[PDB]
């Protein structure tokens, strides 16, 4: 599964979908530019 945006994630255990990547600053699945 993946996350959307403001879902908590962990950069070492990224669960983000396409065009997203989880930040550590925000610790959420941040839109990856």
């Amino acid at each position: 599964d993946c996350l959307g945006w403001f879902k908590s994630c962990d950069p070492k255990n990224d669960k983000c979908c396409k065009n997203y990547t989880c930040s550590r600053r925000d610790r959420w699945c941040k839109y990856y530019l």
